[PDB]
């Protein structure tokens, strides 16, 4: 029933407020998701000026149940079978050397859209570190995000490490610590495990005259056998 609302194109709205080391910023986001070819596309811009954070350090933050799932994998896509009534997501990132994010994000839909509500707490950082100094790269290198159940919480729990390249060559880790928690009361898919495989390209709109960042996202499950 959760998968039958992703047959189609979905358009998205991303609200995010966020502040790091006292720093505050808001970043609102729209586009669309499809599913069924596992397609992202959003365009995100900053309402308050130029950000505090590098654009990069906010891509893994600004919808996974837009998700391709193989047929023969449809059974373990925790994230469509949590909606229409969504799902929490929480993360703690942990960036190497420096500070960490907390973020805590809620994905339902409202009439046809998918929405995207998200805080982000962002504490320890080095005001000369790679990311309240700005020395990160406008780029995206994208590995698998690996997928756990956690039936004691009736959710799924994800850890990946994103490589954030750095402007003098070196590479800045941002360590992922992931949990979903569905917001209804009903039975979801608790998956066996799996991951997700992305393809991740960032770029500018030349008429976009506010700070922002274009994100075309191409997800696909992986790792159970189709056999």
């Amino acid at each position: 029933k959760g998968e039958e609302l992703f047959t189609g194109v979905v358009p998205i709205l991303v609200e995010l407020d966020g502040d790091v080391n006292g720093h505050k910023f808001s970043v609102r986001g729209e586009g669309e998701g499809d599913a069924t070819i596992g397609k992202l596309t959003l365009k995100f811009i900053s309402t308050t000026g130029k950000l505090p954070v590098p654009w990069p350090t906010l891509v893994t933050t600004l919808l996974q149940c837009f998700a391709r799932y193989p047929d023969h994998m449809k059974q373990h896509d925790f994230f469509k079978s949590a909606m229409p009534e969504g799902y929490v997501q929480c993360r703690t990132i942990s960036f190497k050397d420096d500070g960490k994010y907390k973020t805590r994000a809620v994905v339902k839909f409202e009439g046809d859209t998918l929405v995207n509500r998200i805080e982000l707490k962002g504490t320890d950082f080095k005001e000369d570190g790679n990311i309240l100094g700005h020395k990160l790269e406008y780029n995206f290198n994208s590995e698998n995000v690996y997928i756990t159940a956690d039936k004691q919480k009736n959710g799924i729990k994800a850890n990946f490490t994103v490589r954030h390249n750095v402007e003098d060559g070196s590479v800045q880790l941002a360590d992922h610590y992931q949990q979903n928690t569905p917001i209804g009361d009903g039975p979801v898919l608790l998956p066996d495990n799996h991951y997700l495989s992305y393809q991740t390209v960032l770029s500018k709109d030349p008429n976009e005259k506010r700070d922002h960042m274009v994100l075309l996202e191409f997800v696909t499950a992986a790792g159970i056998t189709l056999g």
